[PDB]
């Protein structure tokens, strides 16, 4: 997605 950690996205 548009902000988190590499796998969450």
């Amino acid at each position: 997605x548009p902000y988190x950690p590499k796998d969450l996205x």
